[PDB]
């Protein structure tokens, strides 16, 4: 599927990878947040930024020791107060 | 903030279910069934060794330091090994 972040269109297309602010195999110290995505299910992890899933702020979390969420609404994902379209 | 499971009852912060589902556990043993959190008042659950559903999404496993959580978006369809899940205050 392709990310449209304001600006950005990016494709997804093997279980996930890091998103730059202009996707990525490594988490290099400039990347905002984390996908994963797998039997279906899309998940983020947020590393710098402020990400919302709908009324749900989605807590930073380090590389050793992810916190990845369920988008359980792939229709109101925010980052950095810009909306994330996800259309496969 | 109470949680009763098939016929067992449990108060919780959160905490691990234990096999039983007696009571919640506050460290994870290689025993316990799932992980729930409490997080800016939000439920969470994380699975690790049971077969969970939240109303007809599958709750994947995942292990401590990868963890999948699932909002609890229908607290009305919470199954754990085909044992529904009730909360209350």
């Amino acid at each position: 599927m392709e990310i449209q972040f304001g600006n950005q269109r990016c494709r997804m297309v093997n279980s996930g990878g890091f998103l730059a602010t202009d996707l990525k195999e490594m988490e290099t110290d400039d990347v905002l947040v984390e996908f994963l995505n797998i039997e279906h299910q899309l998940f983020i992890r947020n590393i710098r930024a402020i990400v919302k899933i709908a009324d749900t702020t989605v807590l930073p979390s380090a590389s050793d020791k992810k916190l990845l969420y369920y988008v359980f609404d792939e229709t109101r994902v925010r980052i950095n107060d810009t909306p994330v379209i996800f259309s496969k």
